[PDB]
């Protein structure tokens, strides 16, 4: 009823902030030999809680009206987070090949429920602002499959 996009977009850009951390915290991890289930668990811990936090965040906002003309636009927010989620898609996907890791399925389950509630969240909350995420998804969605997160990639829309 009234415009809420700019408590929104806060909330996709403190998340956007904590992905550029631990994504590529892992990736250094991966590239030096020193993923383990340790220093990924911490890092994937850390990215799972920021998620639940974003939903939250966001399912307790009211619901906007939009905007589609001022800075934070409908736009500005599904493409900030869309950049952010491929982040996190291709860097969880390329992690299932390190041989050191006992935990991955499990890391991802529990990542995926709270990636899940921020779309869900996000799509209420701005109505239809999950369209933009899922066509900027469109090849990056492979990555979501093969790290088994199926919540996330439905809630985005995929069949
Ligand atoms: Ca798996």
């Amino acid at each position: 009823s009234s415009n809420t996009n700019p408590a929104i977009y806060q909330a996709i850009s403190v998340l956007s902030q904590q992905i550029h951390v631990n994504i590529p915290e892992l990736n250094t991890l991966q590239a030096s030999g020193g993923a383990t289930d340790l220093t990924v668990g911490n890092e994937l811990d850390e990215l799972t809680d920021a998620f639940t936090l974003a939903a939250a965040t966001i399912a307790n906002t009211a619901v906007s009206s939009g905007d589609t003309t001022n800075f934070p636009t409908n736009d500005d927010i599904s493409i900030t987070y869309a950049v952010a989620l491929q982040l996190v898609a291709s860097t969880a996907s390329g992690l299932k090949q390190v041989n050191s890791l006992t935990t991955y399925s499990t890391m991802m389950s529990d990542l995926d429920p709270a990636i899940a509630a921020l779309h869900v969240a996000l799509n209420r909350t701005l109505p239809n602002s999950i369209n933009l995420v899922r066509v900027m998804m469109l090849d990056a969605q492979q990555f979501l499959t093969q790290a088994g997160l199926t919540q996330s990639r439905a809630s985005l829309g995929f069949a």
